[PDB]
């Protein structure tokens, strides 16, 4: 475990988990290669009814209905795969740790969803990988895969 970090625009190297910790509602980070992958995670606070709200995510100014109905936080990623498709919820991290990760491995992004203590990981495709870029909001660490149990553990139970 190696941070914290403070907040930055980078691209991390394949092998590295990224895992963010959350402190602010809104954007936690913004990440593309400009051609076939977008994800903003968006924090919402918990016990948030259907409310809309703006989000400025890569320079534009958003709108997205959430509501966060858990006495934990959720985190919700907001993917399109061109840049204008619509983005939507693809998936949700629900979390009383605050912490966010994303992973660059294999060809393919990671990052962990469900609900903790039991949220695990799962990827996503793009043809370019090393195109992928990083804007994160909040102070972060770097835990290199091959201590992805630690990673884990750190997500689901925290710091």
């Amino acid at each position: 475990l190696d941070g914290p970090y403070q907040p930055t625009t980078f691209t991390p190297p394949s092998d590295y988990w990224i895992l963010i910790n959350s402190n602010t509602n809104g954007v936690v980070y913004e990440s593309t290669n400009n051609s076939d992958f977008w994800t903003a995670v968006i924090a919402v606070e918990p016990h948030v009814d259907p409310v809309d709200r703006q989000y400025n995510v890569f320079g534009e100014n958003k709108q997205f209905n959430v509501r966060n109905d858990s006495d934990k936080w959720k985190f919700l990623e907001m993917f399109r795969g061109s840049s204008q498709n619509d983005f939507y919820n693809r998936r949700t991290l629900t979390s009383n740790t605050r912490l966010v990760g994303i992973l660059k491995y294999g060809g393919r992004i990671w990052t962990f969803h469900g609900e903790t203590p039991r949220a695990t990981t799962d990827s996503s495709n793009t043809a370019n990988l090393n195109g992928i870029s990083i804007t994160i909001h909040s102070e972060f660490y770097i835990i290199p895969r091959s201590q992805e149990s630690k990673c884990n553990e750190y997500i689901n139970n925290g710091l």
